[PDB]
């Protein structure tokens, strides 16, 4: 597995299910899933960043970056590899050293131009095919957690030390 | 496929997988899905506007249709084949032209006079032989999105071309 | 099928897939499905009244029995099987008469004694069982629906007629 | 196995690990009341049950007191220190507590009580420490899957409580 120095992730439809809620009040809901804080876990113990890109914009999100210590929370992005451009700069990285987790059409530039691409499974064809490496699981399920498992090579040695 | 030149849409088991949240003191959710706005984004860049018919009246609906940028929306309706009758007399189109996706009795009788109807894996099995064209998704789990991308024939290049 | 005169159904596990959400300040959730409308729909079109048996007491129940004209709610029931029995004889039937569908330990009672027992195939194996009719649909997936269209033996031709 | 006290993680075992935020800071957990059937069959084997959960909300407060669940240990930091705590206090060893979890910090318990259960949706090196199979995922009823299967429920148990 290829050297990764920044791990970027998606929310709709990687951390969610593409889930929506809406009430009649105005108010909005996210159902985030706790598996995946298990993936921040991972790479802050390999001593890697993790870092939120989002169009949309949500006090929702905001306070699941806050509780997770995500290192990154970047909302209202219109140009995810823009962003990604930028934040790899800042850190002296170069693409071919993030991995990159996105599910939709917003997401693809970003997806071809990173050294590691994952797609879940729930995603659309054309989407999917970017992916750089099988993603089993759909959003809400976990991918987050089995996307920086896999870019970071985690496995049974590392949980026995962790325990 | 036919030409179209109107898409309208269901809500409840369509956009969501009929689910209807109560809580204790008079508010309603419905959960919608993010995939779904892809729907709306390739209705647009092929020039068709969208419009929403449900039975159900809710500022949940009103509010996604305002976020999701829908050209028309019908709440409350009692005769789904006359308000779509309605709504296309307005605009100079015939019901042939017309792309269709419901998913309950309410739906049937304007299922059967469009020119292509959709309906959701998960719906009743009455109404999901009125179908004419298949879908494999189930309501709430992005079937406006595939009915609308089959429906419009869109394909890897139109992929290729947006991004 | 044997003449059903009575239609009671239990809510929990039924009506929904046994979820139940809690929020931080004591409000609560349950997540029906609109297609159990389509039960009451037929049940009605046949001239039998629906009742609703259920353990707990909330008004998100006495909404949705409100907004879908359920004919009898008893909620808070301690004993589904007298329930059931003063009902019957408050009506002039008896059980052999009533289609029950209910999906936990509270229900066995009332569901061996019934002239049609139905349980949701997401029930423990040993209420499972008691079920004298095959229902293929888990709790809140529109198994209400699935009963009441099996006890009456809603056809095509039944479909045709009402639309 | 002979069990004095049955021990259990909430989010991904009463639960599918869903957390929903709102915009107001406010957080849900969705149950399922299939679960309740487990304290059912606990209690009426005598057998009482704990929660230890690492984190600490209000809605796992009402919760477990619906429920009228024996112990709620909220915030927990370490899960093997607070059954331990609770073992000492009940004159029992870890082979006699029978523990669910799901996830990482939950490991070194699950590696030290008497019957291990974990969900199938759980991480696969989380998984394989389970001493007993559970074929259903965190939220569909697991917790009560993994009572019935420690405590032995059968038919006749069944038929007697009815
Ligand atoms: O379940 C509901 O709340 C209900 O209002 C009940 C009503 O009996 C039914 O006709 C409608 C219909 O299924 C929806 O309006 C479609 O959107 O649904
Ligand atoms: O999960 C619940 O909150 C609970 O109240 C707990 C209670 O111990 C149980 O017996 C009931 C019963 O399962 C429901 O009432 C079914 O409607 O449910
Ligand atoms: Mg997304
Ligand atoms: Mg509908
Ligand atoms: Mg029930
Ligand atoms: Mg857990």
């Amino acid at each position: 597995m290829k050297e990764i120095k920044l791990i970027l992730t998606d929310i709709d439809g990687v951390w969610t299910d593409g889930g929506m809620f809406y009430d009649q009040t105005g108010n909005e809901w996210k159902k985030f899933n706790t598996s995946d804080s298990a993936g921040i876990f991972w790479a802050h113990n390999k001593g890697i960043p993790v870092g939120i890109l989002t169009g949309e914009k949500t006090e929702i999100v905001r306070r699941r970056a806050e509780k997770l210590k995500v290192d990154y929370l970047f909302q209202g992005v219109v140009d995810k590899l823009s962003a990604a451009e930028e934040l790899c700069n800042e850190l002296g990285i170069n693409l071919e050293q993030v991995a990159y987790i996105g599910d939709d059409l917003n997401d693809a530039k970003l997806l071809k131009r990173v050294g590691i691409a994952g797609v879940p499974a729930s995603a659309p064809f054309y989407i999917r095919r970017l992916s750089t490496i099988f993603l089993e699981k759909r959003g809400g399920e976990g991918v987050f957690r089995e996307f920086v498992e896999k870019v970071l090579g985690i496995n049974l040695e590392d949980f026995i030390a962790v325990i």
